[PDB]
């Protein structure tokens, strides 16, 4: 576990921008934000940051950090427009050129395959509800693996299933944006299948560290027959299957649509290098009737501007219960919070807020470690701001301030607090 990892990350669709540029195909995404009522305020994942041309620019950015790992993924749309057979190779050639400019900046590529977009082509075939998507999938995989895994260590499979899952197809605020809890748990499954039929290409391409970013949010409340549920719900639905101890009781009151064969849970169940955590903030819930039976409460304590309850303490239990469930090392691969950032031309964008809640999240991390969990590594989510999904971009993470209308990074006093934070702890 040698050289404690600090990183920032980010997401193709959130930051690349070049939606139709280069050949890259339609994701789900470009689709649902052309729908009213999907986007906050309405907008789409272009140009977004423009990443796609400003990459090196940036990446001097994560140079001046002090920064050790960069977490991004990769836009399957842009490796396999149809998400299945033909292949466009200015997507991997975008990539791998990224790779090598990040490597002769001395940085460490962490590479995620699957952050959401997944080919509108692919979609209409059914998308996360057929297992055909899980098979191409895993043939994108290995495309990317025999391209990069000469020169990228890190790979995880998929980043936050129970978002593609659920927030995709059930309550539908995520592409494609259905709203049928049966879709919902087809895609769940289907979801897993990808993980476990990638990990094996992964591990036939010669990739060296394998894992998967699944997110997670402590539960509380005054029920803990409720408050079980949703613990099952949000942490344990995609964990256990995972660590090869199936899937937990079902936190629904809905039985799946149909079985899963004992062959597929071990298939599922392939071993990993590490558990990418993510982690923002807890949940509250009371019972209550529908499919899941419970209902969320507002947050009691201090919010940011997602209105999501700001509670280190929360990070650290969370890091000590993996701790001995997971028998992998840990990195909290995405941490962070949105507050409202204001900009008028200054050189540095006042942070209190956000320095405070990075600072917290850091130390409670570290704390946890001292105990004894194995945590390898602490990513800031994202290095700018950007596409925050259903918020568009009226919602603010980054380290750098994001001036969309003249693609500018301002730094913010979180990012001189975070290369501050590095340079000490070594």
């Amino acid at each position: 576990a040698e050289k404690f990892l600090w990183g920032v990350a980010t997401s193709a669709y959130q930051i690349e921008g070049a939606t139709q540029e280069d050949g890259r195909g339609p994701s789900i995404w470009d689709t649902f934000a052309r729908r009213p009522g999907a986007i906050r305020d309405g907008s789409t994942g272009e140009p977004a940051c423009d990443h796609y041309h400003r990459y090196e620019e940036d990446i001097a950015l994560m140079q001046s950090l002090g920064v050790g790992v960069y977490r991004f993924s990769v836009a399957w749309p842009r490796i396999l427009p149809e998400g299945r057979g033909r292949i466009n190779p200015k997507g991997l050639a975008f990539y791998d050129r990224l790779v090598d400019r990040l490597l002769a900046a001395g940085i460490t590529p962490f590479l995620t395959l699957y952050h959401w977009d997944l080919p509108q082509a692919l979609e209409d075939r059914g998308g996360w509800r057929s297992r055909e998507t899980a098979f191409a999938f895993a043939e994108y995989a290995e495309a990317v693996a025999r391209a990069l895994a000469d020169r990228v260590p890190f790979f995880a499979t998929l980043n936050e299933p129970w978002c593609s899952a659920f927030l995709g197809h059930w309550t539908g605020e995520h592409a494609p944006g259905l709203r049928n809890l049966e879709a919902a748990l087809r895609a769940a499954h289907h979801l897993l299948l990808g993980h476990g039929l990638a990990v094996e290409a992964l591990r036939a391409a010669g990739a060296r560290r394998v894992g998967i970013v699944l997110n997670f949010a402590p539960a509380y409340g005054e029920d803990p027959e409720a408050v079980d549920v949703a613990d099952r719900y949000h942490n344990r639905y995609f964990l256990d299957p995972i660590l090869g101890r199936g899937y937990p009781e079902s936190p629904f009151q809905d039985p799946p649509p149909a079985p899963i064969l004992s062959r597929d849970l071990e298939a599922i169940a392939r071993p990993l290098d590490f558990l990418g955590v993510n982690y923002y903030a807890p949940v509250r819930v009371a019972p209550g009737t529908g499919p899941l039976p419970v209902r969320y409460l507002p947050p009691e304590g201090p919010v940011t501007a997602m209105g999501w309850e700001v509670y280190p303490e929360g990070l650290y239990h969370l890091l000590k219960r993996l701790g001995r469930e997971v028998p992998w090392p840990l990195y909290i691969t995405e941490n962070g919070a949105a507050y409202p950032d204001l900009w008028t031309g200054e050189a540095v964008v006042e942070d209190p807020e956000r320095v405070a809640y990075l600072e917290a999240h850091v130390e409670a991390a570290l704390r946890a470690r001292e105990e004894g969990v194995d945590l390898r590594g602490y990513f800031v989510w994202s290095l700018m701001d950007n596409f925050e999904w259903a918020f568009g971009y009226t919602r603010r993470f980054g380290l750098y301030y994001v001036d969309f209308p003249s693609q500018r990074r301002i730094p913010k006093r979180s990012a001189l607090w975070y290369r501050e934070r590095i340079a000490r702890a070594q």
